[PDB]
């Protein structure tokens, strides 16, 4: 049997605010994986690095092979872990992700099949986040008016995109990001620009092109029922994040009163924190990230349990190349994926320059890797110039 | 890629009615599968056999690899998956474990490492259906009397078992087996004498050996709380299949009104089946059959939904070495393992040399299997007497 | 009394129709259908059958409570439920009510309680493989071919359709698509268009029963049935498998048309979580397949009380027609029964000695004897056969 | 209007593994607030450190002042915020207290005042965790015998205790802490060790002498079931943490088996982590720990909204001088205030020296704080060896 001898936590440097953090777990055969820790964005980068490094001291000496058992003691033998939480899980996810690397290097193949296999042959893809705009030179659009949404949707179209998602409400019509209050009942103006601005895009891109309206969280259920009852006519695909999911009432309330599917998980960690919302019945497409919502072993059994539902996944995807590979290999296997999420940034240099092998769609497809393991890694280029806390 | 070029439906020829049925999966790599089709006592065994053949039509040319397309083929593109049902799957299970199998034999590894690793290193037994016996020479006893009952669990005690079930119930003061109505409320003396027989194993084996009493549904709810509330005292270890599982409603009246965990799972199939139990919070220990109630990919997934509403596992074993080996790699991987099954009858020769390899207790506990996929398989004497279909 | 001596288990010479015979030392023989002539398990329903047959040789086939109790009760996988095992025992059972009705001389719509309806009102099933003679094969894929298959039915007198519109692709390919999740606009705007076309050619005295077969799952039967709300749609079947039962009432909460299903909802316990929670307005219990006579029966009386009305789902050969003709003559709360075309048709009827058909999409219910059908002596002769004595 | 000129994230250099984390705000006035980071033990310090760092840099430059809308902020601005947890909780939390501790040295007022004043003249205390020992040269113990439990509990309330907690199950006979697997159904000596130990006790204080049973969520629902059953004879206070918190349903389920009290909180957070407990009925006294469930703001508002169900508090207390100070503070203002936890090592020197006042208590009693704010702080020796992240 092997052992993990060291892990590395890597503050991943790059061009690009922006902080990808990976998880290099190391063992005495030296096979070593690779997991990306899912907070690359928001406020608690330097959490997840602290969390990764606290849950590395209590695995060095195991086998990385039993993830079972690895997981179930970062859950139960940690204290905090049986209170939950994103950081918490984040860490979590990145260390598990990492020993199923080392399983499929451990035995030559790729994490798909050790998921169960090819239910699929190609990865369907939305473009995602239009407000920021599509094409190549668009690469700081903060986009306003409704004939811009509508052209940033069009080049996504001629670029081979079937499904494109957008927030047209967050953005002001001077262009600031979240900077007005959408909370509770919002005067016409506020949400009819949002509107205007989604009505653009139907009118231009036709019927037969997915539209996807992503809310951020930044709504409450007043304003997110308000809006969704707005856009109901325009043929949605899913309806994103309304409302935050710590009261999973309110989830079920904008269910209720909107005639839109909806879709949340990207802040919904584990089969404990969808279990509420399969049970109220609110969401119809869940969106775990693997990198923050329990890794590989978890986010697995999430998509299981939902099966029974009738909930289909779309992955949340918003980090480095190793949280693209691991989704594609999770939407690859399991039996309800819907559509997988595709941002602008994820295709330019300063995003793929830092891992060794470049996945990338073509005519709005991605194919699943096919080298052992998780099929991706850091440079080591990358890993050289990166500032690196070393547990052992 | 391989691809399925057969499948043999083996009726396995035996020296103990008993019928264990094999499926053998082929391939054109020539690695072959082997798994159970649980069904091998009760009404229904011609059944599975011809569930089997008609299923196997529908995987010919398939990658075995893809066990999770496949499963989701027999339940969504037969038509009668979506009703669901213990024969069809019980099919479907004995298919699926021949393609873990596969899979196991293909990668050079055993079942457990596939299922998350190594969680345990031995595997506590208890010895299972005391009402027939324990020791040798004890190869068909119909035991009537308390002090008969008492006796049986001390062999079994004498052999390092800790645990032991009986039922007390179904057998009459003459050696009848199951043909007294116990439905309905009971006169006293009805279950006096299952109470008698219960308390003479309890004093006997003092409080530190654990007792699982057994009622194989043959009660109603009105019975079932009727004797429950009788053995409360008896420190009972958890309570087994009290009722049918057909309205759920009733199970959670048993658990409501008798103080004692409840067991079920052998008559009860998939994720779907499970839901209500779970929901309305019923059973303490779930007990499915890998053979019976959907194989390794589906009752992997059981095994973590109910961990969520913090089940506890005992696999359901009653069939050949192939059912019990299954059984020890589930039980290895979860981490909500409480106890095995033992019966006697697995012990002995007829059992024993329908299989190539040959897995026993010793002090009351079992090791996993070591070798690739399910670590068994028929003999080629067995494969040679035993009337099989083969679809191609 | 009379005793059972033996049962035959008939491999009716994919379309796989599977008769119980069962005989009596009086030599009254009573006849029952196993309801997998399609799908994937026909086999499992002999084998099924035949172990069932193995416990009941011996006894007296006047006691079908006890009979139909013993095969829940004493069997062990019964009490597990299940499609195949169902089908088995409801074919074993059928036959049980032949005998019944055989042995006092009276037709089995008597012994369910009369006839409290003269004519059975039926709808022409399944359109979207056409309609009409020399339309054996067709796979429709234009609205046009839906509605000229739905204005031939109407002019052979059917007031009343089913369709499934969305199971075909463009290309004429059946159930390849995945329909399950949120789906794109076009997926189902082909539906729709044939769902529309069949209205308009029909007029608003045509009723439309609109057909899923479970190919959808939730968000997708909600995003059809929202779609085809307009139309006037009589009830909308199967949107979605009854595993969860809780699915179904998400259906019905979210889509303004009566729900039906049954036709994979197994006896009086299976149909019982969709009384409770509301969800179905019509259900379709297969007498072949959802337990027989005797259970089927029960299902119906209970249905009532939550004001559901039953339309028999009927998908085999002559026995299954007959056997459903004579329930919804009896039972206070029919709607209507479903025809297909196949079996109007030389190979399906020829099977069996009697010819029932419908005339101006009305039946009338066999008179003979039991179910007043039977195998041909000639059928019986080439089918292969297993006998449990 | 003050602003925030800086803010240091403190890694308290101690003679105690042992990680008490204070944040220290300071301001444009000079006016510097003290808050800790509820995470002194098991895994997750390092982490606290990164998330108090970066969410102190959304703060410089706010009035401190203005607690609700920095609360609020550090909910909505995040990101994270929305999806909750614990590591993010307790640096909010430490935030939150130091914020309060501004405001109160600004107005020159004790922290209890500005809570709504003195709702009580001393605080009742209990002795916690006496699997430890009690009395001086017990620094040390890892009781196992009754009898030893027994004489613990009489060491404490000859010190003027009328109240002890201890967790009898959690040691097994050798001295090992939490090593045995207690989830599921149990076999009767690995319960009837800890019942002795809990009898002993009762036996040796008598009827007047409140004991609480702890439980520290190492039992799952059934084995906390099991437990509750046994000692329910023995008059127990309440019972805490029977099982974790993560769906909620567990912990109604103990409370509807197992006639004794329920609590729980230390790892339940904010107002949302309550209501479900609240809502659901299972939970009497509610414990959150000040600092780690959301700081002074929120923790008044979890007692208030609880009253509405009829909990009583008792503050989660272990960590340093300054957790202690803000607890009684609180405990002080509310009506709802049941008992306060007490800890052995919080009385001793390498505990004590890390802060500039000695609050003792003194036969049973605590008396509140009655300097500005929350009346405690760290010594400058402390502070200049302590390993110190200053943001900025
Ligand atoms: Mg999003
Ligand atoms: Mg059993
Ligand atoms: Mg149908
Ligand atoms: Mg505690």
């Amino acid at each position: 049997l092997m052992k993990i001898t060291s892990v590395d936590i890597i503050d991943v440097a790059n061009d690009f605010k922006w902080r990808p953090v990976v998880v290099k777990i190391n063992t005495d055969e030296g096979i070593s994986g690779f997991g990306e820790v899912g907070l690359a964005y928001g406020v608690g980068a330097s959490a997840g690095i602290g969390m990764a490094k606290d849950l590395s001291a209590i695995i060095i000496g195991m086998d990385p092979m039993n993830n079972e058992a690895i997981w179930e003691k970062m859950l139960k033998k940690t204290f905090w872990g049986q209170g939950g939480g994103g950081i918490f899980s984040a860490a979590m996810s990145g260390i598990d992700i990492a020993l199923w690397d080392i399983k499929g290097k451990a035995w030559g193949v790729p994490l798909y099949k050790m998921l169960g296999g090819k239910s699929r042959e190609k990865i369907r893809t939305y473009a995602s986040q239009l407000q920021f705009g599509w094409g190549d030179g668009s690469d700081k659009d903060m986009l306003t008016e409704p004939e811009q949404y509508a052209q940033a949707a069009l080049t996504a179209v001629s670029e081979g995109y079937d499904a494109i998602k957008v927030d047209t409400v967050a953005m002001d019509r001077h262009g600031n990001w979240n900077q007005q209050n959408l909370n509770g009942p919002l005067t016409d103006k506020i949400l009819r620009l949002g509107y205007d601005r989604m009505a653009a895009i139907r009118d231009a891109v036709g019927p037969d092109v997915d539209i996807i309206a992503e809310m951020h969280a930044f709504t409450d259920t007043t304003s997110a029922i308000q809006f969704g009852r707005m856009i109901e006519e325009l043929g949605i695909f899913y309806y994103e994040e309304p409302v935050m999911p710590l009261n999973p009432a309110q989830m079920k309330q904008v269910a209720d009163k909107v005639n839109i599917p909806l879709a949340a998980g990207e802040r919904i960690y584990w089969r404990w924190g969808y279990r509420p919302f399969l049970e109220n019945g609110s969401l119809s497409v869940i969106q775990p990230d693997i990198c923050t919502c329990g890794g590989i072993t978890e986010v697995k059994k999430i998509c299981d349990m939902a099966h029974v539902y009738d909930k289909t996944v779309q992955i949340h995807v918003c980090g480095g190349p190793i949280s693209t590979a691991v989704a594609l290999h999770m939407e690859t296997a399991i039996p309800n994926f819907v559509i997988h999420e595709l941002h602008r940034y994820a295709l330019l240099e300063p995003n793929t320059q830092t891992c060794k092998y470049n996945y990338l769609p073509k005519n709005g497809m991605y194919e699943v890797p096919e080298l052992p393991g998780i099929g991706q890694e850091l440079t080591e280029e990358t890993m050289k110039k990166s500032p690196t806390i070393t547990v052992k």
